[PDB]
DNA sequence: TTGACTCTCTTAAGAGAGTCA
DNA sequence: TTGACTCTCTTAAGAGAGTCA
């Protein structure tokens, strides 16, 4: 299939088609009470996308290059990362955004992790909030905080001891 | 079934046949470097189950009983909350395990809450370790720590700003 | 080669309901 | 009435592949 060389090619017409998305500055929180600043490079709500891209689902998308006669399609997110390998301790690697803007195909605001790693980052109290994620959140996840637990544990009886 | 009383009873039946499962100790981590000890109230890995108990699937259960000759069914960890509501902000109340045990049915190691609140439990550092949850974890969540993230974000050119 | 649609699938925290004996 | 099986569905973080012009 396609040379290492002919990967980069693909990263680079992807980077060069998403640098022209709308740039939309966001205001966030990053933990320990402080505020910070994501520059998130959206997707358009509606075709036309930009060149390669097309939707696949109500937020998923694809990025697709024909090369010497042979259609190759990617998702949308996954692009950055074509030069890395693709599963690590036995699980699949997948696009996280840090931004936790699913339109935004900014690869500064994308890691590849664990599906795991991916979700657990929606709860994580941000890097001026105590995050230990060894490649550091940009943000505290947009779930993170005393819940809204409605019943906690409890017993009727005397049956059970915790 | 209708009455508060008949849900009650219901209730009652539960606790007293899950309070005859096995009690299993098992120790755990509470963030901050400590450990403590949970004992779990665990259902068998195979038939028979308990009265009223029947598995639906690998690790799900269902509880039965027949009131007014008619056949009463709940997912099996949901009995110690039917006089609770069912939704919290427009999200359906789900079981969550506080042990991160599928097994153990101990309703002191459940809670009831939105599905979002339940799953972000296992990355939770713990009640010795920074747990802002106001119904408090009784551990560190499992999936809690650094990640094994294989690419962080990066660019090939200069199209891009954090 | 390209755009704009269509479809189903994965994961791991959770569910409801039917078929037999 | 009770037990022991069978099936598919929900959610929100993510995917692959087909059709037509
Ligand atoms: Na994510
Ligand atoms: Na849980
Ligand atoms: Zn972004
Ligand atoms: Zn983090
Ligand atoms: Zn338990
Ligand atoms: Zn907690």
């Amino acid at each position: 299939a396609l040379t290492n060389a002919q990967i980069l090619a693909v990263i680079d017409s992807w980077e060069e088609t998403v640098g022209q998305f709308p740039v939309i500055t966001h205001h966030v929180p990053l933990g320990g009470g402080l505020q910070g600043t994501l520059h998130c490079y959206e997707i358009p709500l509606a075709a036309p996308y930009g060149v390669g891209f097309a939707k696949n689902g109500p937020t998923r998308w694809q990025y697709k290059r024909t090369i010497n006669q042979v259609v190759h399609r990617w998702g949308s997110h996954t692009v950055p990362f074509l030069l890395e390998p693709d599963n690590i301790n036995g699980k699949t690697c997948t696009a996280s955004h840090l931004c936790h803007n699913t339109r935004c195909h900014n690869p500064l605001h994308l890691c590849w992790e664990s599906l795991d790693d991916n979700k657990g980052r929606n709860w994580c109290p941000g890097p001026n909030g105590g995050c230990v994620h060894a490649v550091v959140c940009l943000r505290q996840g947009p779930l993170y905080g005393p819940g809204a637990t409605v019943a906690g544990p409890q017993q009727r009886g005397s049956h059970f001891v915790v």
